[PDB]
């Protein structure tokens, strides 16, 4: 098995394992509605085996960037209609990643309101983009009932992404958002029925998932993973426990599949996530395509995403293929506004 050999995702054909991973751009119009140049850049690669489509919120009180999208209302939905439409005329696959910031945001963002989270524990650093440099507030602690709240918004998004003609939706369980803050022991420090233990840590993410398998089946759906609790101010007591008793629940429901921002070191539990789970794992984070290669090979993987890659090579399975040399990234416009560093990295030649 290579990167260009087909596979199915659930019933979802992919014609190779070169997954687009979602990526974060912010150039969403005001009210964080989808736009003509959003639907530029995603058919610009559509040649992904399937993209992952950047964080989307689920709620105006999970959102902590600028201009990056939602999917809780009617705009939004027609915004990513016309997104989903271009990607499937240009022969692309996409699913839509459902975010909840939690407590990764700044009031600026939120009219004045604190971010939510499962404890009340101020990440440490600063807001990223937000001028001038500010530290994270202290989240306010959920109550028991918001929590149902939010598993209700995400089922809605799920409907709204389907609505939107999305081929899926994968589930943001990463990077330190809502869903992971709730599933670490550093910053959950909750005593209802969603902290307190492993099955409670972990009931959030599977009631979100449960209600999104009630929406799409469990066949088109994914989850995304960060089981190196590396990213904003994360922590657990024993992640290989925490990441494969989530695997081991995943797999009992059919999901498509799990992809994992861990990049390959003598500590990845990948191999206990992917072996816990059964079904197709997608392996994220520094990879090229000889390591890439070299892991579906060892059946590491079932499929690989590449994200700074695929922000500066719209084609990058066919410069994968051909062994071109890649365009250079511009970190500087990772973010920020309009075309440049967007959809002006050029095509092979
Ligand atoms: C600019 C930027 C935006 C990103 N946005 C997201 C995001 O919205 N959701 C997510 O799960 N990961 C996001 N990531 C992490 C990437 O999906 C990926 O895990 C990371 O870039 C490592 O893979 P790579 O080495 O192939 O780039 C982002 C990364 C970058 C650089
Ligand atoms: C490293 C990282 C993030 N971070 O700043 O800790 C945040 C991401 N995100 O989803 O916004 C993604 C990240 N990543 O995969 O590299």
């Amino acid at each position: 098995t290579t990167l260009f050999d087909p596979i199915k995702l659930g019933d979802l054909q992919l014609p190779n394992r070169i997954i687009m991973a979602p990526l974060t751009r912010c150039r969403a119009d005001e009210g964080r509605v989808p736009n003509a140049l959003m639907a530029e850049y995603y058919v610009q690669r559509a040649s992904a085996g399937l993209i992952l489509s950047e964080a989307t919120s689920v709620s105006p009180m999970g959102v902590g960037y600028p201009d990056t999208p939602g999917i809780w209302n009617d705009e939004q939905v027609r915004g990513w209609n016309n997104v989903t439409k271009a990607v499937h005329a240009a022969g692309g696959r996409i699913f839509l990643q459902l975010w909840h910031v939690g407590r990764i945001s700044h009031p600026s963002y939120l009219n004045g309101e604190l971010p939510v989270a499962p404890s009340a524990i101020q990440p440490k650093g600063h807001v990223s983009l937000v001028r001038p440099l500010s530290d994270y507030p202290t989240p306010r602690a959920l109550e028991t009932e918001e929590i149902n709240d939010i598993v209700e918004a995400y089922r809605s998004g799920a409907e709204n992404a389907k609505a939107a003609g999305f081929d899926g939706v994968e589930i943001h369980g990463a990077n330190g958002y809502l869903l992971d803050q709730f599933l670490q022991s550093s910053t959950n420090q909750r005593t209802d029925r969603y902290g307190g233990s492993l099955e409670n840590r972990a009931r959030l993410l599977l009631e979100v998932t449960d209600a999104a398998i009630e929406v799409w089946g469990a066949q088109r759906v994914g989850v995304h993973l960060a089981p190196r609790a590396d990213a904003h101010d994360m922590g657990d007591a024993d992640r290989a426990e925490t990441f494969t008793y989530v695997a081991r629940e995943l797999g009992k429901r059919g999901i498509a599949f799990i992809c994992s921002r861990e990049r390959e070191a003598d500590d990845s539990i990948g191999p206990l996530i992917k072996e816990a789970f059964g079904g197709p794992y997608i392996v994220n984070e520094r990879f090229d395509k000889a390591s890439a290669n070299a892991a579906l090979a060892s059946g590491k993987a079932d499929a690989v995403a590449f994200g700074v890659p695929f922000i500066a090579n719209p084609d990058l399975p066919a410069r994968l293929a051909a062994d071109a040399p890649l365009n250079e990234a511009h970190p500087e416009t990772f973010y920020g506004k309009g075309p440049v560093g967007y959809i002006d990295y050029p095509r092979l030649k």
